[PDB]
């Protein structure tokens, strides 16, 4: 695999009886994987692009990376190593990832600050790592938006943002918290919209993005008087349209070369000179 | 859009996860279709390429095209008309094509001179024979220059009929008015030649065995039996299969080349 | 089962709605099995044929047999016996065979000299056993070639050499090694070709075999400046056409009589004499 | 190629791994076909074998063939022609064959003398009856000499109609102008006779029960009811099934008998 | 279940899209089951019929029953009880039955005297039990024959004796042994025939039974010079036609009432008197 | 063979191991068929039973039969003939039967007097109405006397049309020339009545609700809407289904009643 | 879930290619569940309706509830807790319920007094709990009857009482016992009928209920001279028509909201004012 700009997606043309199309990146699983691996930024595909209308992606990434990776180790300490299959899942809001390691299931929650039953943050190192991941989420979303807006593709009509929802959700949940209980801001209308309508198709998004409507007054009222989430027994998301949507668990896989052979060094022959009449 | 005469396109299919591979061109059905349509060369994809180590493809094509098309009309005259579903078949040797017209089956045989008297006809025939040789050579030249990971899984089976005609004709105009060409003869004999091995082994291959030339004179390239058998170049007698040519068009699509782009850096996400 | 000449194949006509055709020998699985069994040559089907344009098959076989069998024992010593289902597999190049014994998987690699991670040969007894198996491989290939060339069959058109690849691969890999680091020779063009094109159909092989083209100069250059194998993470094979092909794992089974009854001793009756009019 | 009159061929089928077994000849469909085709005996596979403990098979065959074929023509006269798909059926007793002509169904009954006046007709009938007896006897003689592991799974069911006709006829020309033959009668009664047990038990089997001969006179070999019932030899009344005869040709093949052989010892592999 | 005569079968009409037909008795499984259960004769369905052209069935049965049952106990002693699903199988010749008891497989061989690898009889009690079971086999066969001959059924044409083979086989195997090595007799042609042709259909059997052909001289020669069985690695049976047939393993099940309700006590009403016009 | 008018036969089907149960008679299709065939009563299975608490079934049947058959002929006159596949359907109320003739669909309506002028016609109609009442009563009487374990799974649904006609007619000849019969009315209203509960509850059931008689006068037994709706007896308005009647014959069989028996005690087995 | 009257059912319209219809309540599983949970009446949906032509439902329920729940605990004491999937079954007569708790099967029988092999009641507390559950059964049946009679539904024609059988069966079994061996009464004809014909469809029931026939004399005779149950090896039920019916095991499940989202707070917009022409 080679250079890719942070947030960018690749669309692959599939052919079956029709032409389907995997969105596979959605560079999302790759991203999480990097984070858990603790890998440094300059060790990732994202290395050395324009950068940026994304101020200091590298640092925030590196922080978020160390934090996430530490979290991993701290989850796996009390448990065996014995020397893992790659698919993730993200219950939300906490954005708890859920790997599985060739038998044993592992579960770790970044942004636990977005929990009720948990809270008890309380380390400032932790708080710093969390704000870093939230930051890199916003930069991912923005990578994707910027790249969409500049790279129309015939499949846009069949594609939506569903698989980005968790990041967005976290991004707004966090924005709410650090907003209610510290600097004043209201949650960001763009992320809020993309989070509310995850069915936004690519083309219509590119067209309608700029700008979209500001949060309805009534919805801000309901946002204060109650929360962005109704916790019920599973969690519900509110607005921006006043809808209450169950937050799905999303699963991230990826695949690769898988056995790929090489025809490019193969001697080429000139067939004209041969006289067949 | 533009395609060079004889060239093939390989399409990657995906089904489990496997990846199968249609050879669909094999630009063959397209070619026949053009011919029946009577279409002029400059009206075809093949228009305006290097051209050539293929001297005067355009003329011979145009001739062969008018000839074929005339044949069609002369087959359909005594019969009803239409305002037709596209698949062909080629019994061989005569290289009789067999379309079907949304009910009614039609059947017309180019190169009827081959087994089973106008000089205009002779001219059209020698033209189609020519364009066959040029198609084969297009394909050969393009293979030799365009290696593809799937070559290992691909063979020449679907080219057999043209090759067969090309040699059958060569034999006729040879016996009563040269020996048949060893390359075409080989590709005609071994239709299972896989692409890669072909590119590698093509140059050159062995000359026709003496014994096989003897048997080629003392008897023919074809044993007609009741269905037809082909002989050599290895001394094999192979039944000549009926081959079927279809094509499809991924449902006719749109272009995004013209869609408004937006600069998304400007807006405030933090 | 009865007499068969070394390298020879048998083709069986199958009937299903069409007539398919098993190549089942491919006497290959049988061969390996013999080798692991340590069986002596005069105890095998191959016993007592013309023999030969294959000088001293018997000795080299017997050596290769003792060597292989010893290898087996040495693999199974540190492990249980407790008193096996017959199918093999051959990752290559090392030509490591992989049996399974009614529960427990066993894995043993002849020609380990064809390994990087292994090397450390180092016994000359071993070296002798290895050169013996490589020898019997070349004699198997040649058995098959000679027998093909003399025994045309209507199915030749549908048959290829795919299942012989591993032996050939080993045969050339070895030829390379003992070539680079001892007597001068270049790897043998025939084996090299059959190894490169495993899709060679029987008929075209018989016809085209004699002779085929000598290794391209450029390919010999690339063969020195780099190797016959690109090791990547699985192994890639090079040329003779400049192709880089992934080496498949191949599986060898065989079946037999399975319940077969006997009609040949059954009393025969003469029905003409009876007068029915 | 060559086959002796009455002989069967057993083909080993493979499906799971099981091995099933088509009896396909049962050279019966082939036989009927010949007859309708009017083909002469020396033009058939049966040509030039030992022949015979079957005195003058050729003549009787040729007669029965001309007769049958004439019957066909006389059925198809009043009806349209063609330039036909091959499967037959035989309601019995009359042994009416039932072909189908690529649309139109045709139906013609040999041995119409059997239930449901030309002496030429009588002659043709007695000829087909004869060749039936010779077919059965071909089959019997060949079974008895050619044991096959599948005999245990095979029976005579598909021979029933000929046998039935053979006895029905025997009865007629017997009552009004001998008692019906116990062998044919037995094989006709028990169509489930497996090959092996048949070879073993054939010689001889029991003579018709007296009581059954009484019931055979006082009533007939057939109870016609509304479809027809057969009687004895055991006192059973069995509905006579319609039987269907098809055949196929493993797709017409090639020969390698003539392909150049190479001496491969010569070359250097080490 | 109620009264049934020893050897008798019942045919059941099945309906599916056609009418199939189970032969289910074949009272064979029931019989074995009785024997293993050790049940006394007067405790079985067979109790109190004409009896007989079968002299002293009751005693021989009772003996064979005690013997079989003892055998069972002696097989199960060294093993657990812990307090069984009903299906049997009969490898032959030994006529070893093979139950399974809700987990654990059990295997017991009556007529072990019909073994090579076993032999070592040697108790006369055993010999007595064995000759008893062989006797009751002959009486079963004869029950079935007699009952067939008197009870024609439209399905006879579709039915054969396949499922009786093992008893017959044992019956002749035994007859051979006690014949070669004690009183002179040749094996019984009827049992021998039914054993050779297990495909004998019911109707043709009834018709052809009386009598059938005597053993071919050549077959008696081959029967002395070699045996009724070729043991090969599974066993082969010989003649009476000179055929060598693999002896199949046969499986005996049965089913019953399974939930059956009762309409026969249900009050019946007279509907004419009611005036509907 | 012999069956009493109105009687049903239950057949045990076996599929998993379950045991399903065809009610196939429901001798209804058979009955209709007879009627169209015009067959005389003494030519039918129903011939020669106790008969009766059903006064003069034979006459009324014969009348209804001639009438129906005449109707058939009068429907088929203006149309082509044949030398027909057997399934019927009955839209209701008119009780129009709908056969199909191996291509051509035919449709004929007995009791046309019912919704949608010859006295011969009136007579035939009143005859079919009569035989319907006698069929229902046959079935009732036979149920009440013949309990079967499957009664619990069986209902009267397939009788509905006759019952419906029987009441519709009763209403007509009642309004313009008695109140409709409560039993038939009930069975017509609840077609889901299972056999067992029917036998138990039949005697007697409740008399028509007053309110329902009021609604029966002030409006009708049928709301015709665009398909027809039935009313009461419970105040339900039920769409009247089209019902389809088929029958099959386990492939026509043989008898063993006559097959020679052998005394097998005699022979020596030991 | 919200208010429901004791015994009432709800019918749900299903759509598949047709419209099927679940009877799911049948509030029966819910009821049992409550009882095992030991829940008090005022804590159940049934709370605060008309109540009643059902005198003192609340008390009898509460008693029956405590009794059942105690029974549960007493079944689970000798066994593990370790901290359950909701489906029940009811063999009858005893009306033994059969839960399963995420691995381990549990089985508890209310109305054990309706057993032979058990009997040995003998506590009067128990007797009191039992008569309470029997009472609440009769009140459930009557809830359902009353509610049916007043709430016609187009599906009535396709619905029967099959799933109520066990309660009814218990209700009559009990009535018999406490009848034979204490106050004189004959078993109640209505329950007896509904118990005998479980195929009674809803509509015909509503119509025919009032009244139905009194128990046939002959059936009362057979009811004394033998019992309501023939115990056979599974149990058979008798009459009221003289039928002997096997009593089925019945299984009670229920499902719910399962992920349900909320559109009702979602901002509504007025589209007329916008001028599109």
């Amino acid at each position: 695999q080679e250079r890719r700009t942070f947030g960018s997606y690749k669309i692959e043309e599939l052919t079956i009886k029709t032409k389907k199309i995997p969105l596979l990146d959605d560079g999302i699983f790759e991203l999480l994987n990097y984070l858990i691996d603790g890998t440094n930024f300059d060790k990732t595909c994202y290395c050395g692009f324009n950068y940026s209308h994304l101020p200091n992606l590298e640092r925030d990434f590196n922080v978020a990376s160390i934090y996430v990776r530490e979290n991993f180790e701290l989850c796996t300490e009390n448990l065996d190593l014995k020397d893992e299959k790659e698919e993730n899942s993200k219950p939300v809001t906490p954005k708890v990832v859920t790997p599985k390691e060739e038998k044993k299931t592992v579960e770790m929650s970044l942004l636990p600050i977005l929990n009720r039953e948990s809270e008890e943050s309380l380390s400032s190192e932790i708080l710093e790592g969390e704000a870093a991941v939230v930051n890199v989420f916003k930069m991912y979303i923005k990578g994707f938006l910027m790249y969409l807006g500049e790279n129309p593709n015939s499949y846009d009509r069949q594609l939506n943002i569903e698989k980005y929802r968790p990041l967005l959700i976290s991004i707004i949940g966090y924005e709410h918290l650090i907003g209610t209980r510290v600097p004043n801001k209201e949650v960001n209308h763009i992320f809020y919209q993309l989070a509310t309508f995850d069915n936004y198709p690519f083309d219509l998004l590119r067209f309608q993005l700029s700008s979209l409507i500001s949060t309805p007054a009534l919805i801000r009222e309901k946002i204060a008087k109650e929360g962005l989430f109704k916790i019920i027994t599973t969690v519900l998301f509110r607005g921006i349209n006043g809808s209450e949507s169950f937050l799905n668990i999303k699963r991230y896989r990826k695949f690769k070369t898988r056995i790929v052979g090489n025809v490019d060094c193969v001697i080429k022959s000139d067939f004209s000179s041969l006289k067949l009449d």
